[PDB]
C-alpha cells in the first residue's frame, strides 16, 4: 500500500511519479535540499518532456510526497546513482547504494520489500546486502524480500518506457522473485522476467562488457588501419557481410556505465581472469589522447591554433558530461600550450561552453566533432564561413551532408590528411 | 584457357577439380612428391568426401594435370600454406606464398592473373607482391593482374561451398577486380564482392578478430562466473536479449589459425591467449573432479573443433586429450564417431566401460539426445561438458556444463 523510493534523479522521480499515478502512497527520499525544494515547489528537478503535467497531476492527489527522510513502508526501491570507481577497469561503486540501505534500515518490518534499480556489481545482493539485513532480526524470503531489478529508462519516452519494457526480476530466493512482481505488476506491461538476483546482476554489466570490449575492438583496429592507410569504416561494413560478424563503431572513447568486475574478487583476488576486459578499457581510456595526437597533426599542418570541439557528452542528444569521452579531450586540449580550444555543444548549459555556433567556429583551423548530436547530422558549409581553415574530423561519423568548401575527415579517412 | 595452382591442400587440390571440371587446362603445382606421386597414381592426397570419383572423372578427360614446377599459364593461384611463426601473436608467415610466387616469376607473361588465395596479413598484396611484379616490368592493371581472394571452405561440403560461397574480390586496380571476376564466374554462382586488395585482407582478418576477442570474452567470463558461482550460460541467454548484444558460447578452446598481422593489436594478443589457456583450465576442471572421484579413467568425447566435421587440426579438443593423456593420475580414452585414429575406441561401450568422468570436447549431432543407457558402464556416471551439446534430460547420470561445474567443486 505504500512505497518509499530512495534517490529522485531520472530513474527515481519517474519511477516515484509512475506508482503514484497507480493509487500507490509514494514518499520519495533524496539528500539534495535543493532537489527537495524544487519538488516541493511544484517543479520535478529533472528534464523529460510531459513529465511536469503528470507530476502536477499526482503531486495535487496527495499521492507522492516528498521527503530528505526515509519513514516506514512497505516497499522500498533505491534508486541511487553507482558513481565510477577511481580504478581500471571501471567499477561500480556500491557506497551510496549501501549508504541509502542504512537510512531504510532503522524503518523495517517483517513482510517489507527492498528492490535494488541502481546497477549493483555481481553478488552485491547475496554478500553485501544480505548480510547487512541478516544482522538484524531478518530472514531473507520469510521476513523481506530482496529484489535487484536493473532500472534503464529511455530519455524522451521514459513514462512509455517504465510501462512496456520487459523488466529483470532477479530475486536472492524463489519469494523474494515474488514480491517483486507483486510491486511491478501495479502499472507493467511488459514482460517480467524471473531469476535470481546474482543472475539479474551479471547479465546486465555483462551487456556493457560486450558493449565496452567490442568498442574497443572497433578503436584497436581503427589505430591499425590508420597506420596502413586502410578505412577502418569501408572495412567494418565488409566484414559486417558475415552473419555472426558485427563490429562495433570506433569513436573518441566510452564514458557513463560501469562494467562485470567486482571491486574486490576479480580484480583484488583474481585479476588476470579479467585480462580482455582490463585491456578493452585501457584501449577505450586511450581514444583521448589518440584524437589529441592526431589533432596536434592537424593543427600543424595548418596556420592556426584553433579548434573548436563540437559535442562535450558521451552520449548524444544528452546533457550528460559526467565520464565523457569528449570532455576529456577538450580539458586535454585547453591544457595543451599552441592549442586555443573552443567548446560548442546545444545540450550543454555550462559557463565555458559556447553557445552560439558561428562565435565558436570564428577563425579555427579544426572542427573536431566529439558526440554525436542529431543536429550535427544536417550541417552544411554555410555553418563554418566563420572558419580560418574548413577542415572537419569526425571521431563519431555523425555528418551525413557532403559539402565542397569544406574538407570532411572520418576515421576512415583521416590518413589522407597526414 | 590454362590455369595453375599452386599448393594442392585442402584449398588448392579442390579448387584445381573444380576449374577442371568445368573445362579449363589445370596444372596442379606441388613441392611434396608423396603428394604428387599419390595423385599422378589417381589416388587424392587430401580426405574429402566425393572427392575421389571428381578427381577420377577429371585426370581421365587430360583437363588436371600435376607436377613438381609450373609453366607458363593465364591463371596462377597460389593456395601454399601460411605457417605460425615465433612470435608472441603466432602470426602468419608469408614465406611460403612469396616462395611460390618466386617459383611462378620466370613464367609470367604480359596479361596474366595472379590470385593469392592464402591468408595474407593486409598490404602485402601492395606492398610486397605488387614491388616485386613491377621491378619486372609489368604494370598492375595493365600488364599483370593481382587479386586477393580469401578461401574459406567448410570440410565435407567443399566442392559445394567452392561454387555456392559468396566471395571476396579484392583486386589491386579495378581491372585486377574485372581479371578475378572472370577467373571465378567459371563455377561460383555465389555473391562476390567487389573491393580493393587491401580491404579484403583487413576484412578477412577483422572476421577471425570478432570471432576470436568475443569467444574469448566468453571464456573470461565462464572463469569469473565459475568463481562467483554464477551460471554462466543462463547469463549470456539473460544478456543476448538486447538486439545490439551478441556474447559468444564459451567452450575448450579455439581451432587454432595464424594472426594475419606483420610481424599494437595488445586486445586481440590477449584474446588469443585467453583461447590459448582453456585447455590447460578444461584440464584443472578434470584434475579436480577426478580428485574428488575414485578412478584415473576420464573418457574424452569429441576430437574436434567443429562439430560434425573432421577438424582435428590445431583442434583445441585433441590438445586436452593429449594434455590428459601426458597426465599421470589420470587414464585417458578419446571417442569420436568422426575421427578414424589408431587410438579413438571401440564404439562408446568399450570406450566408457570403467570411466569416472566422461569430458565432451566437440558439439556433434550424437551428442545431443543421448540416453542413461550409453554410459550404463562407468565406474561413476559423470558429465562435463564444455560445448553444452547434450539437451536428453536424464536420472542417475550427472550432468555438468560451463554453468553449474562449480557445484561439483
Ligand atoms: N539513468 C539511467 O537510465 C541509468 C541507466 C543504467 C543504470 N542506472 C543506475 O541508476 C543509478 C541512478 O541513476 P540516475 O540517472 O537516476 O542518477 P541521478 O544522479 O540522476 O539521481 C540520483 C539521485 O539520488 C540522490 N541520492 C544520492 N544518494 C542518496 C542517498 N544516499 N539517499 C537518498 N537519495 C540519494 C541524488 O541526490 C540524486 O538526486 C545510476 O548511477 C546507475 O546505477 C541509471
Ligand atoms: N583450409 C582452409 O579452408 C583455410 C582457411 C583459411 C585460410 N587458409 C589459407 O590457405 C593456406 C593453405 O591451406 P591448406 O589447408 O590447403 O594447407 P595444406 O597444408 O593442406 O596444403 C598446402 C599444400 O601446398 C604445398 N606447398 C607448400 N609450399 C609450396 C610451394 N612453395 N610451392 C608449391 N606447393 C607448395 C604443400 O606441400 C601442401 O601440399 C592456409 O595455411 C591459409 O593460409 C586455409
Ligand atoms: O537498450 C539500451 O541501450 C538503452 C535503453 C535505455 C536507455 C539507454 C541509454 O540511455 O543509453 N540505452
Ligand atoms: O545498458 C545499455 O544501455 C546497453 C548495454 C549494452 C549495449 C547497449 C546499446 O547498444 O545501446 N546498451
Ligand atoms: O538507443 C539506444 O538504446 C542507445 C544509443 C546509444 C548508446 C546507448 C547505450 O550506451 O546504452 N543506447
Ligand atoms: O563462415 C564461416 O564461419 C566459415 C565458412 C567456411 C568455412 C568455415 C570453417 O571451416 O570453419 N567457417
Ligand atoms: O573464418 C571463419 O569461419 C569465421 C570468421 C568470423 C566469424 C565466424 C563465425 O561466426 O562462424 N567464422
Ligand atoms: O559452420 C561454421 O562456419 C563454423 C562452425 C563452428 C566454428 C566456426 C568458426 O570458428 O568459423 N565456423
Ligand atoms: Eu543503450
Ligand atoms: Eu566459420
Amino acid at each position: 500500500s505504500k512505497l518509499t523510493v530512495v534517490g529522485l534523479g531520472y530513474i527515481g522521480l519517474p519511477t516515484s511519479i509512475m506508482f503514484a499515478k497507480h493509487g500507490v502512497d509514494v514518499l520519495g527520499v533524496d539528500i539534495n535540499q535543493q532537489t527537495i525544494d524544487k519538488l516541493q515547489n511544484g517543479q520535478i528537478s529533472i528534464e523529460e518532456p510531459g513529465l511536469q503535467e503528470v507530476y502536477e497531476e499526482v503531486l495535487s492527489s496527495g499521492k507522492l510526497k516528498v521527503s530528505t527522510t526515509p519513514e516506514a513502508s512497505d516497499v522500498f526501491i533505491i534508486a541511487v546513482p553507482t558513481p565510477n570507481n577511481d580504478d581500471q577497469y571501471r567499477s561500480c561503486d556500491i557506497s551510496l547504494v549501501m549508504r541509502a540501505l542504512d537510512s531504510i534500515l532503522p524503518f523495517l518490518k517483517k513482510g517489507n520489500t527492498i528492490i535494488v534499480e541502481s546497477t549493483i556489481a555481481p553478488k552485491t545482493m547475496d554478500d553485501f546486502v544480505k548480510p547487512v539485513i541478516e544482522n538484524l532480526g531478518f530472514t531473507i524470503g520469510e521476513d523481506i524480500y530482496l529484489v535487484h531489478c536493473p532500472e534503464r529508462v529511455l530519455p524522451g519516452k521514459i513514462l512509455e518506457e517504465l510501462v512496456h519494457n520487459n523488466r529483470i526480476i532477479g530475486g536472492v530466493t524463489k519469494a523474494c522473485i515474488e514480491a517483486g512482481k507483486r510491486v511491478y505488476r501495479t502499472f507493467v506491461q511488459g514482460e517480467m522476467i524471473e531469476t535470481d538476483a546474482r543472475t539479474a546482476e551479471m547479465s546486465k554489466l555483462m551487456e556493457n562488457t560486450y558493449r565496452d570490449v567490442n568498442i574497443a575492438l572497433a578503436n584497436e583496429l581503427t589505430k591499425i588501419c590508420n597506420n596502413l592507410n586502410i578505412n577502418v569504416l569501408d572495412v567494418i561494413e565488409m566484414a559486417n557481410k558475415h552473419p555472426r560478424v558485427n563490429i562495433h563503431q570506433p569513436g573518441p572513447g566510452v564514458g557513463g556505465h560501469c562494467l562485470a568486475v567486482d571491486p574486490y574478487f576479480i580484480i583484488a583476488k583474481d585479476p588476470e581472469n579479467a585480462k580482455l576486459i582490463q585491456t578493452g578499457r585501457e584501449i577505450n581510456n586511450s581514444m583521448p589522447a589518440y584524437v589529441v595526437d592526431t589533432t596536434k597533426q592537424i593543427i600543424k599542418a595548418l596556420s592556426g591554433n584553433k579548434v573548436t570541439v563540437f559535442g562535450l557528452t558521451y552520449k548524444g542528444d544528452v546533457d550528460d558530461i559526467r565520464e565523457s569521452p569528449a570532455f576529456d579531450i577538450y580539458e586535454l586540449l585547453n591544457q595543451e600550450p599552441d592549442i586555443e580550444v573552443c567548446a560548442y555543444d546545444p545540450h550543454v548549459e555550462l559557463d565555458f561552453v559556447e553557445h552560439d555556433m558561428s562565435h565558436a567556429v570564428k577563425d579555427a583551423s579544426l572542427v573536431l566533432i566529439l558526440s554525436d548530436h542529431s543536429e550535427f547530422k544536417n550541417l552544411s558549409d554555410s555553418h563554418f564561413d566563420k572558419m580560418k581553415h574548413k577542415v572537419i574530423f569526425d571521431t563519431k561519423n555523425v555528418v551525413k551532408s557532403s559539402f565542397e568548401d569544406v574538407l570532411y575527415y572520418n576515421y576512415g579517412n583521416i590518413f589522407n590528411f597526414i
